[PDB]
């Protein structure tokens, strides 16, 4: 069933809430020995069901994501035995340490969250990873993929338990049927806490029209945005863009538009950087004030806020930093801006001024991948104003709880009538 | 109109943004200035408005809590100079200092989050509260009140704005006329960012229901929790109910049950606590093992559930501990709970087991109000599972921001072709 799943869950958080020193480590670390030692049952699952899905042959993103080698194994374990080790002291820091008043110590921990749910298309690749992160974070977890890849995950489910059931001795980890009709599983409530989809801007999008009444991790565009001031190195910006859009043209944070200072028109940068963009196969359209700009430039865009994902990226000039802030803050996502230039007032100024979840300066917008943060392993990327920004590492996975043991205390004492004052001591927090 | 109110908040958030150092400082004191000595239009206003609203008589809470005094006027302008003097740091505070590699220095910090939204019922003294915690935070704030005080909002509304027009010269803050629909002011998106309810339990409740797509801050239910141990002073365990009742019945956080260990029902403790609850004159029920319990005992209780804000108190006893914290966990709304005994060993496992938003140990439940936390002037309760629990200060009311500056990298930089290797060295921040 569904709901005995649920409690189930809440039971083995509740268990798992009490194996922090090296325990759940050694959990996780035998799982990355019985996925790194035991694989012929899975690659062989996995050729089969493989083999049954190609005849399908639905789309080429899922049916070339899909599959598995024993090189995505050993990184897989390796990265696993990093989060092992590097993931020691998650739950139980201290964060605020406050005496008010004598023998009365007021503080403040971080704690598991509980039931998470996580959401994604075929990649049986991918359930490890956030399994591990859940077992790091001891909180409850559910897991949902789609129609494919069935026995693997199956196989790795069964894996991931037997390493559990070792150490622990309860389960708070599931896998649910056929699509289990999402909408269901998603107004369930006061059970499942946050939810990561996982699958791709279309699953996520799809999950933001459901979402309501349940907080939501992950984000729904990624319209980066790149400026270029009158004080830049022309070579500089070429690399940049070049880096910046010819990397992974699908992912998320990569660039999809470019805009430039007014005067840089003169210096012919403009040609330079639609060469390299032939050079690298880019389609690119033009902008507004661009559009009147030349005799006929590149062809007319659509609509400013579209999302490509492919090789093209939009064009457009404008006066003043200002006009490129008010554009930004218009039509960007908040995702992840940047600048360039070399002149510093221009960037305090930027940066001070525009608001999106990551910004940079002489950087790629290719950098938001958690990992590259040296924030391990990423979960998703939030584009919400609450509680995280941009690349979530495992931070965003466990909140804060008050707790306070006083002696004999109690309010009114507090009060004229009763000898206490109030200290605010904030002690070294441990 | 409405939205270029939001617009307007919108760019009077990015001007404020500006003015850190003791200049959104000097405007509030001077607010403060202007409040307690130009009182006469204010208290003028108020009298008019009242006299015309108790003929209405709509309901004993309204009626009497709307009014004001010059005491109140004293009391908010030294709270909000205290805001002033110690709020001067909200926004730029570093949170890491990450370099990557030579010359490339990654940091994270805190914003402010935008267009605030705040709901209440009538309560003229608390606007000016908000209103200087968003001066303290720099970030957009919108406000709604009710049908009453209206002629006194519009007065509050003006002071509050001239004391805005000397330093900033941009007003981010608003009112609305009569209640707006304000279904329709929540549909509004992408310019509103958190939602803070202020006026009741009635009124958060319908927010609740109607909130959707747009996070919310603060709390439904205050079913707070208190245990006894076998192993606890008598009279302890008395003045501890004591207080933790019969001190503001209405409030939220105030305890509105009991459990007891069952051994010390032997001990005649029941018949005394009941004898204080006589003495403060509290209509107790019975629980169901309570219930078979004894001969006739207290009635019966309709639900475990109920929320009762009057001098009542549900009473139940349980064998076991785990029992408690299976009722706890069942019943309570993780607002608030305690425990109280006299051996650590039952503490350390109830603190690690039971997962409230704040939890205590021979205190009372009447605790969470912020300033009593140390935590200045608080905002609300937030019993929700992501970016703050329980009392929120002003900490809940900036999020975070990655920045990073760059000389001349890139991303591919890092791989082999390139000679870049990673640091992570977290400098000290500052």
């Amino acid at each position: 069933p569904v709901e005995v799943m649920a409690e189930n869950a809440r039971t083995g958080s509740r268990q798992m809430q009490a194996l922090t020193p090296a325990q759940r480590a050694s959990a996780v670390n035998t799982l990355a020995d019985l996925l790194v030692s035991r694989e012929k049952f899975i690659l062989d699952a996995n050729a089969k069901d493989l083999a049954e899905a190609q005849k399908s042959g639905l789309a080429k993103p899922l049916l070339s994501r899909l599959s598995l080698n024993p090189a995505k194994l050993k990184n897989l374990s390796v990265g696993l035995k990093q989060i092992a080790e590097d993931s020691h002291k998650n739950v139980g820091r201290v964060l605020r340490r406050t005496r008010l008043a004598d023998q009365l110590e007021l503080k403040q921990v971080t704690v598991p969250i509980g039931v998470l749910l996580v959401i994604f298309e075929s990649r049986p690749d991918s359930l490890p990873q956030v399994a591990a992160l859940a077992m790091a974070s001891a909180n409850g977890l559910l897991l949902k993929g789609g129609k494919e890849a069935a026995h693997s995950n199956k196989a790795l489910m069964e894996l991931v338990k037997e390493a559990l059931a070792t150490v622990g001795a309860e389960h708070a980890v599931s896998l649910v049927s056929t699509r289990e009709e999402i909408s269901d599983l998603l107004s369930m409530e006061n059970h499942i806490d946050l939810i990561i989809p996982r699958g791709s801007s279309d699953l996520v999008r799809s999950i933001q029209q459901q979402s309501l009444h349940i907080p939501v991790l992950g984000h729904a565009e990624g319209v980066c945005h790149v400026y270029i001031d009158r004080d830049a190195d022309l070579e500089k910006a070429l690399r940049i863009a070049r880096d910046a859009k010819c990397d992974y043209p699908a992912a998320c944070n990569a660039m999809e538009t470019l805009l430039i200072h007014e005067d840089l028109m003169s210096g012919a940068i403009f040609g330079d950087v639609c060469n390299m963009l032939k050079r690298e196969g880019v389609k690119i359209y033009a902008g507004p004030r661009l559009n009147q700009q030349l005799t006929f430039g590149p062809p007319a865009a659509k609509s400013l806020k579209h999302e490509y994902g492919a090789l093209e990226c939009c064009i457009e000039v404008v006066p003043s930093l200002d006009e490129a802030i008010n554009h930004i803050h218009t039509y960007g996502s908040s995702h992840t801006d940047v600048i360039v230039t070399e002149n510093d007032a221009a960037a305090r100024q930027f940066l001070g001024s525009v608001d999106s979840a990551c910004v940079f300066h002489n950087a790629s917008s290719r950098f938001a991948d958690g990992f590259r943060f040296g924030l391990g392993a990423e979960v998703g990327i939030s584009t919400a104003r609450i509680h995280a920004r941009g690349p979530v590492g495992v931070e965003g996975l466990l909140t804060t709880k008050w707790i306070l043991e006083g002696q004999d205390h109690a309010a009114a004492d507090f009060a004229e009538g009763g000898g206490r004052t109030w200290l605010h001591e904030t002690l070294p927090l441990d």
